[PDB]
Protein backbone atom coordinates (compact mmCIF):
# COMPACT_ATOMS: atom_id res chain seq x y z
CA UNK A 1 0.00 0.00 0.00
CA UNK A 2 1.20 3.53 -0.24
CA UNK A 3 0.81 6.33 1.98
CA UNK A 4 -0.85 10.01 1.12
CA UNK A 5 1.75 12.79 0.84
CA UNK A 6 1.28 15.88 2.72
CA UNK A 7 -1.65 17.72 1.75
CA UNK A 8 -3.37 15.30 -0.63
CA UNK A 9 -6.68 13.99 0.05
CA UNK A 10 -8.58 11.21 -1.55
CA UNK A 11 -10.81 11.06 -3.32
CA UNK A 12 -9.25 13.86 -5.23
CA UNK A 13 -11.91 16.76 -4.96
CA UNK A 14 -13.72 18.58 -2.27
CA UNK A 15 -14.91 17.23 0.65
CA UNK A 16 -18.88 18.29 0.12
CA UNK A 17 -18.93 16.95 -2.73
CA UNK A 18 -20.99 13.71 -3.97
CA UNK A 19 -18.01 11.93 -5.10
CA UNK A 20 -16.86 12.33 -1.72
CA UNK A 21 -18.56 13.30 1.18
CA UNK A 22 -21.38 15.23 0.19
CA UNK A 23 -23.41 17.78 1.43
CA UNK A 24 -23.30 19.51 4.72
CA UNK A 25 -26.79 19.20 6.72
CA UNK A 26 -26.54 21.16 9.64
CA UNK A 27 -24.49 21.21 12.45
CA UNK A 28 -25.96 19.72 15.23
CA UNK A 29 -25.79 20.90 19.07
CA UNK A 30 -26.06 19.16 22.33
CA UNK A 31 -30.02 19.61 23.06
CA UNK A 32 -30.95 19.21 19.31
CA UNK A 33 -33.57 16.94 18.12
CA UNK A 34 -30.50 15.64 15.85
CA UNK A 35 -28.44 14.69 18.48
CA UNK A 36 -29.87 11.20 19.36
CA UNK A 37 -28.34 10.61 15.57
CA UNK A 38 -24.92 9.98 17.23
CA UNK A 39 -23.73 7.30 19.56
CA UNK A 40 -20.98 7.74 21.57
CA UNK A 41 -17.95 5.00 20.33
CA UNK A 42 -16.65 3.55 23.51
CA UNK A 43 -14.16 1.13 21.61
CA UNK A 44 -11.13 0.01 24.04
CA UNK A 45 -9.23 -0.63 20.54
CA UNK A 46 -9.68 3.51 19.91
CA UNK A 47 -7.98 6.22 22.30
CA UNK A 48 -9.84 9.34 22.47
CA UNK A 49 -7.97 12.51 23.20
CA UNK A 50 -11.23 14.01 24.94
CA UNK A 51 -8.97 17.17 25.93
CA UNK A 52 -12.61 19.53 26.03
CA UNK A 53 -13.60 16.58 28.93
CA UNK A 54 -16.84 16.09 27.33
CA UNK A 55 -16.65 12.89 25.53
CA UNK A 56 -17.62 14.61 22.77
CA UNK A 57 -14.92 12.97 20.68
CA UNK A 58 -16.44 9.79 21.18
CA UNK A 59 -19.80 11.29 19.43
CA UNK A 60 -20.16 10.02 15.52
CA UNK A 61 -22.58 9.11 12.86
CA UNK A 62 -23.17 4.95 12.24
CA UNK A 63 -21.48 5.08 9.34
CA UNK A 64 -18.20 7.20 10.85
CA UNK A 65 -18.56 4.65 13.76
CA UNK A 66 -18.23 1.75 11.03
CA UNK A 67 -15.34 3.25 9.32
CA UNK A 68 -13.36 3.99 12.35
CA UNK A 69 -14.02 0.60 13.96
CA UNK A 70 -12.99 -1.09 10.94
CA UNK A 71 -9.69 1.14 10.77
CA UNK A 72 -8.87 0.65 14.26
CA UNK A 73 -8.31 -3.12 13.74
CA UNK A 74 -5.88 -2.18 10.56
CA UNK A 75 -3.68 -0.22 12.74
CA UNK A 76 -3.32 -2.32 14.92
CA UNK A 77 -2.00 -4.89 12.04
CA UNK A 78 0.15 -2.61 10.59
CA UNK A 79 1.91 -1.29 14.16
CA UNK A 80 2.10 -4.45 16.42
CA UNK A 81 1.35 -2.35 19.45
CA UNK A 82 0.07 0.52 18.58
CA UNK A 83 -3.77 2.28 18.26
CA UNK A 84 -6.12 4.37 16.57
CA UNK A 85 -6.31 7.99 18.07
CA UNK A 86 -8.89 10.39 17.44
CA UNK A 87 -7.97 13.90 18.65
CA UNK A 88 -11.82 15.41 17.34
CA UNK A 89 -14.86 14.02 16.60
CA UNK A 90 -17.86 15.61 16.63
CA UNK A 91 -17.22 19.11 17.64
CA UNK A 92 -19.13 21.93 20.02
CA UNK A 93 -16.70 24.04 20.69
CA UNK A 94 -16.65 25.56 16.69
CA UNK A 95 -12.83 25.09 16.37
CA UNK A 96 -12.66 24.18 12.64
CA UNK A 97 -14.41 25.93 8.83
CA UNK A 98 -17.66 27.13 9.26
CA UNK A 99 -19.72 24.60 8.23
CA UNK A 100 -17.39 21.17 9.13
CA UNK A 101 -18.34 17.99 8.94
CA UNK A 102 -17.09 17.70 12.48
CA UNK A 103 -20.18 19.49 13.58
CA UNK A 104 -22.29 16.96 12.55
CA UNK A 105 -20.55 13.79 13.70
CA UNK A 106 -19.59 12.85 10.30
CA UNK A 107 -15.33 13.37 10.78
CA UNK A 108 -12.32 12.65 12.61
CA UNK A 109 -9.45 13.93 12.68
CA UNK A 110 -7.06 11.19 13.85
CA UNK A 111 -2.74 9.90 13.97
CA UNK A 112 -1.47 6.81 15.85
CA UNK A 113 -1.19 6.82 19.41
CA UNK A 114 2.32 6.45 19.43
CA UNK A 115 2.29 10.24 18.00
CA UNK A 116 5.08 9.01 15.47
CA UNK A 117 4.30 11.84 12.60
CA UNK A 118 6.39 9.46 10.26
CA UNK A 119 3.58 6.61 10.51
CA UNK A 120 0.27 9.38 9.15
CA UNK A 121 0.94 8.67 5.64
CA UNK A 122 0.29 5.20 5.66
CA UNK A 123 -2.41 6.08 8.33
CA UNK A 124 -4.12 8.09 5.70
CA UNK A 125 -4.21 5.28 3.50
CA UNK A 126 -5.21 2.91 6.09
CA UNK A 127 -8.45 5.26 6.23
CA UNK A 128 -9.36 5.42 2.84
CA UNK A 129 -9.39 1.31 3.15
CA UNK A 130 -11.39 1.13 5.61
CA UNK A 131 -14.30 2.70 3.40
CA UNK A 132 -13.89 6.77 4.78
CA UNK A 133 -15.45 8.86 1.84
CA UNK A 134 -13.35 11.70 2.40
CA UNK A 135 -9.79 11.27 3.67
CA UNK A 136 -7.38 14.24 4.28
CA UNK A 137 -3.43 14.86 5.03
CA UNK A 138 -4.55 17.85 6.69
CA UNK A 139 -2.02 19.13 8.88
CA UNK A 140 1.73 17.47 10.22
CA UNK A 141 -0.05 16.66 13.24
CA UNK A 142 -2.98 14.97 12.11
CA UNK A 143 -5.92 13.20 9.71
CA UNK A 144 -8.77 14.46 8.63
CA UNK A 145 -11.25 11.58 7.64
CA UNK A 146 -15.18 12.16 6.84
CA UNK A 147 -18.26 9.94 5.85
CA UNK A 148 -21.67 10.80 4.54
CA UNK A 149 -24.67 11.14 5.78
CA UNK A 150 -26.89 8.02 6.70
CA UNK A 151 -29.35 7.05 4.47
CA UNK B 1 -13.18 16.13 61.00
CA UNK B 2 -12.30 12.67 62.49
CA UNK B 3 -11.49 9.81 59.64
CA UNK B 4 -12.04 6.77 58.95
CA UNK B 5 -10.20 3.68 60.15
CA UNK B 6 -8.84 0.74 58.03
CA UNK B 7 -11.84 -1.49 57.84
CA UNK B 8 -14.38 0.93 59.51
CA UNK B 9 -17.85 1.57 57.22
CA UNK B 10 -20.52 4.41 58.15
CA UNK B 11 -23.33 3.53 59.07
CA UNK B 12 -22.19 0.95 60.68
CA UNK B 13 -24.02 -2.31 59.20
CA UNK B 14 -24.04 -4.04 56.34
CA UNK B 15 -24.36 -2.26 52.90
CA UNK B 16 -27.40 -3.40 51.22
CA UNK B 17 -29.79 -3.04 54.73
CA UNK B 18 -32.10 -0.29 54.60
CA UNK B 19 -30.28 2.85 56.73
CA UNK B 20 -27.23 2.37 54.70
CA UNK B 21 -27.48 1.45 50.94
CA UNK B 22 -30.29 -0.69 50.69
CA UNK B 23 -31.05 -3.63 48.40
CA UNK B 24 -29.43 -4.62 45.10
CA UNK B 25 -31.55 -4.41 42.22
CA UNK B 26 -30.21 -6.14 38.99
CA UNK B 27 -26.54 -5.89 37.37
CA UNK B 28 -26.81 -3.71 34.45
CA UNK B 29 -25.12 -4.98 31.93
CA UNK B 30 -24.17 -2.42 28.78
CA UNK B 31 -26.91 -3.89 25.78
CA UNK B 32 -29.50 -3.89 28.97
CA UNK B 33 -32.46 -1.13 28.96
CA UNK B 34 -31.45 -0.62 32.67
CA UNK B 35 -28.19 0.61 30.92
CA UNK B 36 -29.88 4.08 29.94
CA UNK B 37 -30.56 4.96 33.81
CA UNK B 38 -26.77 5.65 33.65
CA UNK B 39 -24.94 8.72 32.59
CA UNK B 40 -21.69 9.72 32.39
CA UNK B 41 -19.96 12.08 34.72
CA UNK B 42 -17.38 14.38 33.30
CA UNK B 43 -16.90 16.68 35.83
CA UNK B 44 -13.12 18.27 35.54
CA UNK B 45 -12.48 18.31 39.31
CA UNK B 46 -12.83 14.06 39.25
CA UNK B 47 -9.82 12.28 38.37
CA UNK B 48 -11.75 8.81 36.29
CA UNK B 49 -8.49 5.80 35.54
CA UNK B 50 -10.38 4.23 33.05
CA UNK B 51 -7.76 1.49 32.85
CA UNK B 52 -10.51 -0.28 30.63
CA UNK B 53 -10.33 2.81 28.10
CA UNK B 54 -14.45 2.01 28.13
CA UNK B 55 -15.59 5.01 29.69
CA UNK B 56 -17.39 2.54 32.31
CA UNK B 57 -15.61 4.21 35.53
CA UNK B 58 -17.35 7.48 34.36
CA UNK B 59 -21.21 5.66 34.23
CA UNK B 60 -23.62 5.92 37.29
CA UNK B 61 -26.58 6.97 38.87
CA UNK B 62 -27.81 10.41 39.25
CA UNK B 63 -27.35 10.05 43.29
CA UNK B 64 -24.43 8.77 42.42
CA UNK B 65 -23.64 11.84 40.50
CA UNK B 66 -24.59 13.78 42.99
CA UNK B 67 -22.54 12.43 46.10
CA UNK B 68 -19.64 12.39 44.22
CA UNK B 69 -19.70 15.71 42.64
CA UNK B 70 -20.04 17.28 46.31
CA UNK B 71 -17.61 15.14 47.61
CA UNK B 72 -14.97 16.46 44.58
CA UNK B 73 -15.57 19.99 45.98
CA UNK B 74 -14.92 19.23 49.93
CA UNK B 75 -11.78 17.21 48.43
CA UNK B 76 -10.30 20.09 46.93
CA UNK B 77 -10.98 22.44 49.64
CA UNK B 78 -9.40 20.28 52.33
CA UNK B 79 -6.44 19.92 50.52
CA UNK B 80 -5.08 22.37 47.92
CA UNK B 81 -4.39 21.24 44.16
CA UNK B 82 -5.26 17.42 44.78
CA UNK B 83 -8.22 16.31 43.43
CA UNK B 84 -10.98 13.40 43.85
CA UNK B 85 -9.65 10.68 41.91
CA UNK B 86 -12.52 7.01 40.90
CA UNK B 87 -10.73 3.77 39.79
CA UNK B 88 -14.21 1.87 39.46
CA UNK B 89 -17.94 3.07 38.66
CA UNK B 90 -20.00 0.92 37.34
CA UNK B 91 -18.21 -2.17 35.99
CA UNK B 92 -18.84 -4.78 33.25
CA UNK B 93 -15.76 -6.74 33.98
CA UNK B 94 -17.40 -9.32 37.02
CA UNK B 95 -14.47 -7.74 39.17
CA UNK B 96 -16.30 -7.21 43.03
CA UNK B 97 -18.36 -9.36 45.04
CA UNK B 98 -21.63 -11.03 43.15
CA UNK B 99 -24.24 -9.08 44.03
CA UNK B 100 -21.85 -5.53 44.01
CA UNK B 101 -22.98 -2.14 43.82
CA UNK B 102 -20.64 -1.43 41.14
CA UNK B 103 -22.43 -3.45 38.89
CA UNK B 104 -25.69 -1.50 39.09
CA UNK B 105 -23.87 2.03 38.96
CA UNK B 106 -24.61 2.80 42.43
CA UNK B 107 -20.49 3.24 44.22
CA UNK B 108 -17.25 4.20 42.92
CA UNK B 109 -13.82 3.43 44.76
CA UNK B 110 -11.97 6.40 45.14
CA UNK B 111 -8.92 7.92 46.14
CA UNK B 112 -7.03 10.88 45.93
CA UNK B 113 -5.60 12.31 42.90
CA UNK B 114 -1.77 12.94 44.23
CA UNK B 115 -2.35 8.83 45.63
CA UNK B 116 -1.15 9.80 49.47
CA UNK B 117 -2.86 6.63 51.33
CA UNK B 118 -2.41 8.72 54.55
CA UNK B 119 -5.04 11.02 53.23
CA UNK B 120 -8.13 8.20 52.55
CA UNK B 121 -9.29 8.05 56.42
CA UNK B 122 -9.86 11.71 55.81
CA UNK B 123 -10.95 11.03 51.90
CA UNK B 124 -13.75 8.76 53.64
CA UNK B 125 -14.81 11.41 56.32
CA UNK B 126 -15.19 13.53 53.61
CA UNK B 127 -17.42 10.91 51.50
CA UNK B 128 -19.77 10.52 54.48
CA UNK B 129 -20.32 14.27 54.77
CA UNK B 130 -20.87 14.30 50.59
CA UNK B 131 -23.74 12.19 51.96
CA UNK B 132 -23.09 8.91 50.27
CA UNK B 133 -25.28 5.96 51.98
CA UNK B 134 -22.52 3.30 52.70
CA UNK B 135 -18.91 4.15 53.08
CA UNK B 136 -15.88 1.46 53.47
CA UNK B 137 -12.06 1.81 54.00
CA UNK B 138 -12.30 -1.35 51.92
CA UNK B 139 -8.66 -1.34 51.60
CA UNK B 140 -5.30 0.60 51.72
CA UNK B 141 -5.86 1.03 48.03
CA UNK B 142 -9.53 2.63 47.81
CA UNK B 143 -12.53 3.69 49.87
CA UNK B 144 -16.23 1.75 48.70
CA UNK B 145 -18.61 4.28 48.38
CA UNK B 146 -22.22 3.43 47.65
CA UNK B 147 -25.88 5.06 47.07
CA UNK B 148 -29.30 4.22 47.55
CA UNK B 149 -31.26 3.45 44.32
CA UNK B 150 -32.89 5.86 42.57
CA UNK B 151 -36.62 4.80 43.93
CA UNK B 152 -35.73 6.00 47.45
O1 LIG C 1 7.67 26.14 12.44
C1 LIG C 1 8.15 25.81 11.34
O2 LIG C 1 9.11 25.02 11.23
C2 LIG C 1 7.55 26.38 10.09
O3 LIG C 1 7.14 27.73 10.32
C3 LIG C 1 6.81 28.38 9.09
O4 LIG C 1 7.92 28.35 8.19
C4 LIG C 1 5.61 27.70 8.43
O5 LIG C 1 4.43 28.05 9.15
S1 LIG C 1 4.40 29.39 9.90
O6 LIG C 1 3.41 30.43 9.12
O7 LIG C 1 5.73 29.94 9.94
O8 LIG C 1 3.93 29.16 11.24
C5 LIG C 1 5.72 26.18 8.37
O9 LIG C 1 6.50 25.83 7.22
C6 LIG C 1 6.33 25.58 9.64
O10 LIG C 1 5.33 25.53 10.67
C7 LIG C 1 4.61 24.29 10.52
O11 LIG C 1 5.42 23.16 10.85
C8 LIG C 1 5.91 23.21 12.20
C9 LIG C 1 6.83 22.03 12.48
O12 LIG C 1 6.13 20.80 12.27
S2 LIG C 1 6.74 19.73 11.35
O13 LIG C 1 8.17 19.76 11.47
O14 LIG C 1 6.37 20.02 10.00
O15 LIG C 1 6.20 18.24 11.77
C10 LIG C 1 4.75 23.21 13.19
O16 LIG C 1 5.28 23.35 14.52
C11 LIG C 1 5.15 22.07 15.17
O17 LIG C 1 3.77 21.76 15.41
C12 LIG C 1 3.14 22.73 16.24
C13 LIG C 1 1.65 22.48 16.33
O18 LIG C 1 1.03 22.88 17.34
O19 LIG C 1 1.09 21.88 15.39
C14 LIG C 1 3.79 22.64 17.61
O20 LIG C 1 3.59 21.33 18.14
C15 LIG C 1 3.54 21.44 19.57
O21 LIG C 1 2.21 21.73 20.02
C16 LIG C 1 1.27 20.68 19.85
C17 LIG C 1 -0.07 21.14 20.43
O22 LIG C 1 -0.16 20.75 21.81
S3 LIG C 1 -0.46 21.78 22.92
O23 LIG C 1 0.45 22.88 22.79
O24 LIG C 1 -2.00 22.31 22.78
O25 LIG C 1 -0.29 21.16 24.20
C18 LIG C 1 1.78 19.40 20.53
O26 LIG C 1 0.83 18.33 20.44
C19 LIG C 1 0.10 18.24 21.69
O27 LIG C 1 0.93 17.77 22.75
C20 LIG C 1 1.16 16.37 22.60
C21 LIG C 1 2.44 15.95 23.27
O28 LIG C 1 2.99 16.74 24.07
O29 LIG C 1 2.92 14.83 23.00
C22 LIG C 1 -0.06 15.63 23.14
O30 LIG C 1 0.00 15.45 24.57
C23 LIG C 1 0.18 14.05 24.90
O31 LIG C 1 1.26 13.77 25.81
C24 LIG C 1 1.12 14.22 27.17
C25 LIG C 1 2.21 13.69 28.09
O32 LIG C 1 3.49 13.61 27.46
S4 LIG C 1 4.77 13.54 28.31
O33 LIG C 1 5.19 12.17 28.46
O34 LIG C 1 4.47 14.17 29.79
O35 LIG C 1 5.80 14.29 27.66
C26 LIG C 1 -0.21 13.80 27.78
O36 LIG C 1 -0.37 14.39 29.08
C27 LIG C 1 -1.35 14.20 26.86
O37 LIG C 1 -2.61 13.82 27.42
C28 LIG C 1 -1.08 13.48 25.55
N1 LIG C 1 -2.24 13.48 24.69
S5 LIG C 1 -3.24 12.23 24.79
O38 LIG C 1 -3.30 11.71 26.34
O39 LIG C 1 -4.55 12.63 24.38
O40 LIG C 1 -2.78 11.17 23.95
C29 LIG C 1 -1.33 16.39 22.73
O41 LIG C 1 -2.33 15.42 22.42
C30 LIG C 1 -1.13 17.35 21.53
O42 LIG C 1 -2.31 18.17 21.34
S6 LIG C 1 -2.70 18.78 19.97
O43 LIG C 1 -1.80 19.84 19.62
O44 LIG C 1 -4.04 19.31 20.01
O45 LIG C 1 -2.60 17.63 18.81
C31 LIG C 1 3.11 19.01 19.91
O46 LIG C 1 3.59 17.78 20.46
C32 LIG C 1 4.05 20.15 20.21
N2 LIG C 1 5.41 19.86 19.78
S7 LIG C 1 6.62 20.13 20.79
O47 LIG C 1 7.77 19.40 20.35
O48 LIG C 1 6.18 19.65 22.30
O49 LIG C 1 6.91 21.53 20.83
C33 LIG C 1 5.29 22.92 17.52
O50 LIG C 1 5.51 24.30 17.21
C34 LIG C 1 5.96 22.05 16.46
O51 LIG C 1 6.13 20.71 16.97
S8 LIG C 1 7.36 19.83 16.63
O52 LIG C 1 7.04 18.44 16.84
O53 LIG C 1 8.66 20.19 17.56
O54 LIG C 1 7.71 20.04 15.25
C35 LIG C 1 3.75 24.33 12.88
O55 LIG C 1 2.58 24.21 13.69
C36 LIG C 1 3.37 24.24 11.41
N3 LIG C 1 2.40 25.27 11.06
S9 LIG C 1 0.82 24.95 11.09
O56 LIG C 1 0.62 23.56 11.36
O57 LIG C 1 0.24 25.29 9.82
O58 LIG C 1 0.10 25.85 12.25
O1 LIG D 1 -6.02 -12.65 51.63
C1 LIG D 1 -6.51 -12.31 50.54
O2 LIG D 1 -7.29 -13.04 49.89
C2 LIG D 1 -6.16 -10.96 49.99
O3 LIG D 1 -4.73 -10.86 49.89
C3 LIG D 1 -4.22 -9.55 49.64
O4 LIG D 1 -4.72 -8.99 48.42
C4 LIG D 1 -3.68 -9.10 47.45
C5 LIG D 1 -4.21 -8.59 46.12
O5 LIG D 1 -5.25 -9.45 45.63
C6 LIG D 1 -3.05 -8.51 45.13
N1 LIG D 1 -3.50 -8.09 43.81
S1 LIG D 1 -3.69 -9.17 42.64
O6 LIG D 1 -4.39 -8.60 41.53
O7 LIG D 1 -4.53 -10.44 43.23
O8 LIG D 1 -2.40 -9.62 42.19
C7 LIG D 1 -1.96 -7.62 45.71
O9 LIG D 1 -2.40 -6.28 46.01
C8 LIG D 1 -1.51 -5.42 45.29
C9 LIG D 1 -2.01 -5.36 43.85
O10 LIG D 1 -0.84 -5.17 43.06
C10 LIG D 1 -3.03 -4.26 43.55
O11 LIG D 1 -4.35 -4.67 43.94
S2 LIG D 1 -5.47 -4.85 42.90
O12 LIG D 1 -5.31 -3.90 41.83
O13 LIG D 1 -5.40 -6.36 42.28
O14 LIG D 1 -6.76 -4.67 43.52
C11 LIG D 1 -2.64 -2.95 44.24
O15 LIG D 1 -1.47 -2.44 43.57
C12 LIG D 1 -1.30 -1.05 43.88
C13 LIG D 1 0.19 -0.77 44.09
O16 LIG D 1 0.69 -1.53 45.20
C14 LIG D 1 0.39 0.73 44.32
N2 LIG D 1 1.79 1.04 44.57
S3 LIG D 1 2.24 2.25 45.53
O17 LIG D 1 3.56 2.68 45.17
O18 LIG D 1 2.27 1.76 47.09
O19 LIG D 1 1.33 3.35 45.38
C15 LIG D 1 -0.21 1.52 43.15
O20 LIG D 1 0.45 1.30 41.88
C16 LIG D 1 0.82 2.56 41.30
C17 LIG D 1 2.33 2.60 41.03
O21 LIG D 1 2.77 3.97 41.04
C18 LIG D 1 2.75 1.94 39.70
O22 LIG D 1 2.69 0.49 39.77
S4 LIG D 1 3.86 -0.46 40.13
O23 LIG D 1 4.68 -0.75 38.99
O24 LIG D 1 4.77 0.18 41.33
O25 LIG D 1 3.33 -1.71 40.61
C19 LIG D 1 1.86 2.47 38.57
O26 LIG D 1 2.09 3.89 38.38
C20 LIG D 1 1.63 4.28 37.07
C21 LIG D 1 0.11 4.45 37.10
O27 LIG D 1 -0.48 3.14 37.11
C22 LIG D 1 -0.46 5.24 35.92
N3 LIG D 1 -1.80 5.73 36.20
S5 LIG D 1 -3.01 4.74 36.56
O28 LIG D 1 -3.87 5.37 37.51
O29 LIG D 1 -2.44 3.34 37.18
O30 LIG D 1 -3.76 4.46 35.37
C23 LIG D 1 0.40 6.44 35.49
O31 LIG D 1 0.21 7.54 36.39
O32 LIG D 1 1.79 6.08 35.44
C24 LIG D 1 2.34 5.57 36.66
C25 LIG D 1 3.84 5.33 36.47
O33 LIG D 1 4.10 4.57 35.29
S6 LIG D 1 5.28 4.89 34.35
O34 LIG D 1 5.24 6.27 33.95
O35 LIG D 1 6.68 4.62 35.14
O36 LIG D 1 5.24 4.07 33.16
O37 LIG D 1 0.50 2.17 38.88
C26 LIG D 1 0.01 2.88 40.03
C27 LIG D 1 -1.45 2.54 40.24
O38 LIG D 1 -1.94 1.59 39.59
O39 LIG D 1 -2.11 3.23 41.04
O40 LIG D 1 -1.60 1.20 43.06
C28 LIG D 1 -1.85 -0.18 42.75
C29 LIG D 1 -3.35 -0.35 42.52
O41 LIG D 1 -4.04 0.80 43.03
S7 LIG D 1 -4.94 1.72 42.17
O42 LIG D 1 -4.55 3.10 42.31
O43 LIG D 1 -6.48 1.55 42.69
O44 LIG D 1 -4.85 1.33 40.79
O45 LIG D 1 -2.45 -3.18 45.63
C30 LIG D 1 -1.31 -4.01 45.87
C31 LIG D 1 -1.01 -4.06 47.35
O46 LIG D 1 -0.53 -3.03 47.88
O47 LIG D 1 -1.23 -5.11 47.98
O48 LIG D 1 -1.47 -8.26 46.88
C32 LIG D 1 -2.46 -8.29 47.91
C33 LIG D 1 -1.84 -8.87 49.17
O49 LIG D 1 -0.76 -8.04 49.59
S8 LIG D 1 0.69 -8.55 49.52
O50 LIG D 1 1.27 -8.35 48.00
O51 LIG D 1 1.51 -7.81 50.44
O52 LIG D 1 0.71 -9.95 49.87
C34 LIG D 1 -4.69 -8.62 50.74
O53 LIG D 1 -4.36 -9.21 51.99
S9 LIG D 1 -3.24 -8.59 52.83
O54 LIG D 1 -2.64 -9.62 53.64
O55 LIG D 1 -2.25 -8.04 51.95
O56 LIG D 1 -3.86 -7.42 53.78
C35 LIG D 1 -6.20 -8.53 50.59
O57 LIG D 1 -6.52 -8.20 49.24
C36 LIG D 1 -6.74 -9.91 50.92
O58 LIG D 1 -6.38 -10.23 52.27
CA1 LIG E 1 -10.81 16.75 21.04
CA1 LIG F 1 -13.65 19.80 19.96
CA1 LIG G 1 -11.61 1.05 36.36
CA1 LIG H 1 -14.06 -2.32 35.93
CL1 LIG I 1 -19.10 3.36 28.69
ZN1 LIG J 1 -10.87 17.57 10.84
ZN1 LIG K 1 -16.03 -0.86 45.50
Amino acid sequence: LTPLAYKQFIPNVAEKTLGASGRYEGKITRNSERFKELTPNYNPDIIFKDEENTGADRLMTQRCKDKLNALAISVMNQWPGVKLRVTEGWDEDGHHSEESLHYEGRAVDITTSDRDRSKYGMLARLAVEAGFDWVYYESKAHIHCSVKAEN
